[PDB]
């Protein structure tokens, strides 16, 4: 019931306290683990209600205070009476921190407690969302000084008016399926892609087209928004020593925003959450570029490279992967364009953990996310024994909006 | 139940069945997974069913169910057990079991090789020198001049846990680690316990950076004895690197028999305490691992050097480079020389069709995501885009504690 966890780099060991007041559940069970899974009424809400301000009350430390009591007669009262209830600001900005401070699958932790909440609760419709995800977006970018921001838009209600953003991140690129069998742009993309253009996007079929927004209000059917090109800031990809990588014409964006998931809060949903920090080196150049269903790029950069392509034992691949993992790096830091090489966001989130096992009795963490997709071993985390579980405030995944949307 | 996993690569979706089958605990709740920690005397009463489950298995197996051999077999170790308190595995039943517990092992990404497995026998074996003698031929025999065979050589079950037989060592080849006054490390960083151990027992150590250890050996629950592994048997390998002609002068070079001594096989509920078992290496438990963990040779900083690389700034990735080199090294000697390894590539795209095989024939195969994964380039490897569902069957290999704590001392 009070569990240890072992770092077998450093033989520190840390006791974890805090996993006793996980509520929601895993997938796992004593007789399988499903740790590797990417996807494992009024009645129901008071409770939730409940504990969320029982948590946010302590938090302030005025536990059992008048002011307590007095805010749980009022939202028990708000329930009863309308089914449902909403957060103050200062409630909404403490359940937004914590949901991030509470994401087991994220290294980049450490700052939780700098983030810019945008209260978007006042939207109406889908020029407003729009509105509202473009000063998110310049406010978070900063000129390449990045700032983490989330934007919330109003909490669902009957779930027939939800606000969605049918993006999966508020900055990708398209994709398109070519007669020629192969696929131009970023595969990952190609439904969406063709969503809009059944929408009617009119898609420059390049590379690297920046897709447009499909934004969804009070449950309406969704509506397309070209985000302006001058807030989209992206970084060309070169290397400090090979001259030949320009060449390749590779680019990304700077600003990594997830825009698909749900963040609860005290039982509340808010469907429509887009948030945003600042990017892993390796989520670029190990991910985005290397992964066969993405941009899929090694063989070219090996042969630039003139390397032995005959055996896989010669290990070709991994060395192409360290030097364009080199060049995001290089580029993103040319530019002055904020970003975390591996090795400093996995020493900065063992500190975390102590910092959060010290301060709160434990760190919800999920192994398999947390160590980085290159050089494991060699990053402190892959050493750390994790506990992972599920507490609330939480983002949590959701149904994609086509297959859900009643046009 | 039915158990889908998918492969988020190929979305190839495969149905697992076989966790039905599932006895022990994980450890996992489901409130929360233990699927990163490490690590998370029996009676008649209990022996029975477990005896009965593995042979059942074991009769399914030979397509032999429900025969008269298979009731008569139970009946013989029913009155086996009632009478002497446990019962004797059959030669066929042992192998079986043996190459079972390694098809269980979920951790482990060779088991496309499950099926041949050289099983050596050595149940009659009564003294420490007689166990010396044993792995000194399963030593020779999977290494076979560098063309290396799998092999696993089983000694006597536990009885009422008093007379336990045991291989100190954790491996059977190893090298040695020495603390130095200064707080400086000689050797293997991993291996100064069990070094000093050694050297209490009365081991003359050469203290220099590549010494083999000395096997320790318990029979039947006596103190452990040394021996010294014939140096003629140890087969190594001089690390050179194919391009870097100052990597030779680092002075490296590893074993090529990765022997693992330390763990339990149960089979049918007997439990063999001392059973070593050796494969071939994959390249990076020697280049990633052994050479650049900071807990061990870590010779991470050597290399950066002598490849001039930028070293002031993490974010020059010359980590990273280094570590990549190193690993070439490895696979380049070990071929050059004519021992079996495999690189991480190989390994895992042999591990993604050994388990689709394994969901078609056997309804599933319980894989380890945190194990399976190699500690470099992990997503550019099939196995890292794979879901995979970790439970526990037996026949199995089981962790179990130091020797060191748990004997009582003859003197
Ligand atoms: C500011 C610097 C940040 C860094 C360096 C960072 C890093 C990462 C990385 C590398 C992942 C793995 C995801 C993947 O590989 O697809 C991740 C996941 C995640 N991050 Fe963070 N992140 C940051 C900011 C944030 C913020 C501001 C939030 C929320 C307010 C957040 C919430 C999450 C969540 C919920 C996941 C899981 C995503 C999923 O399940 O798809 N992160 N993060
Ligand atoms: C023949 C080629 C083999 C290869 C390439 C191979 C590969 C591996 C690797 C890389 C690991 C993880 C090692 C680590 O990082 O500590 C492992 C673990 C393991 N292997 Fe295999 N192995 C092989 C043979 C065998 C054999 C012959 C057996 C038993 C008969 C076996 C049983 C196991 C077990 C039980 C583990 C878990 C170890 C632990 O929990 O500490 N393997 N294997
Ligand atoms: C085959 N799979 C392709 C694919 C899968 C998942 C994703 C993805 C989707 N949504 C979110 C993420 C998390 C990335 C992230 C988010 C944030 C806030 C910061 C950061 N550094 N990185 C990743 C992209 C592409
Ligand atoms: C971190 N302390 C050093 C250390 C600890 C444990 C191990 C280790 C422990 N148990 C099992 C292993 C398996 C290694 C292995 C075994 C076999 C049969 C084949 C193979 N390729 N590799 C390795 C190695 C090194
Ligand atoms: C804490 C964590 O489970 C530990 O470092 C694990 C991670 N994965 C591993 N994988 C393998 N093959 N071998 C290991 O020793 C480990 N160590
Ligand atoms: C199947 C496996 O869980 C899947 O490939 C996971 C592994 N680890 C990951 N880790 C991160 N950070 N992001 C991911 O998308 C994944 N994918
Ligand atoms: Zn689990």
């Amino acid at each position: 019931r009070f569990l240890k966890v072992k770092n077998w780099e450093t033989d520190v060991v840390l006791t974890d306290t805090l996993h006793l007041k996980s509520t929601l559940e895993t997938g796992c069970t004593e007789h399988i683990c499903m740790g590797s899974i990417m996807l494992p009424t009024k009645d129901q809400l008071f409770p939730l209600a409940k504990e969320f301000l029982d948590q946010y009350y302590s938090s302030i430390k005025r536990f059992g205070s008048k002011a307590h009591m007095d805010r749980l007669e009022e939202v028990n009262k708000e329930i009863e009476s309308t089914s449902t209830y909403q957060l103050k600001d200062t409630e909404l900005i403490y359940g937004a921190k914590h949901a991030w401070r509470n994401a087991s699958r994220c290294v980049g932790r450490i700052q939780w407690s700098k983030l810019q909440v945008f209260d978007a609760r006042d939207c109406t419709t889908a020029h407003g969302m729009f509105n509202y995800i473009c000063n998110h977006v310049k406010y978070a970018t900063n000129k390449g000084n990045l700032r983490s921001a989330i934007t919330i838009f109003p909490q669902r209600t009957d779930g027939k008016h939800d606000f969605r953003v049918w993006n999966s991140q508020l900055i990708r690129y398209a994709g398109y399926k070519q007669p020629d069998g192969s696929t131009l742009g970023d595969p990952a993309n190609v439904q969406f892609t063709e969503i809009c253009i059944q929408q009617g996007w009119k898609a420059p079929r390049g590379r690297f087209d920046v897709l447009p927004l499909l934004l969804q209000a009070n449950g309406n059917d969704p509506e397309l928004f070209q985000i302006p090109p001058e807030l989209v800031l992206e970084v060309p990809i070169r290397h400090p020593k090979f001259d030949w990588f320009k060449d390749l014409g590779l680019k990304w964006y700077g600003l990594p925003a997830v825009s698909n998931m749900l963040l609860e809060i005290g039982g509340l949903e808010f469907s429509a959450c887009p948030f945003s920090g600042w990017y892993m080196g390796t989520e670029i150049g190990v991910r985005d570029y290397c992964d066969n269903s993405r941009y899929n790029i090694l063989e070219e950069v090996a042969k630039k490279m003139d390397l032995d392509m005959r055996k896989t034992s010669s290990l070709w691949k991994d060395q192409a992967l360290v030097e364009i993992n080199i060049a995001v790096l290089y580029s993103f830091q040319s530019d002055k364009v904020t970003i975390v090489d591996h090795h400093s966001a996995t020493e900065s989130f063992i500190k975390h953990m102590e910092n959060e096992y010290r301060c709160r009795g434990g760190c919800p963490a999920d192994w398999v996310w947390i160590v980085p997709p290159m050089s494991g071993s060699i990053t402190p985390v892959f050493h750390q024994e994790m506990l992972n579980y599920r507490l609330t405030p939480s983002f949590e995944y959701q149904p994609d909006p086509w297959n859900t949307h009643v046009w």
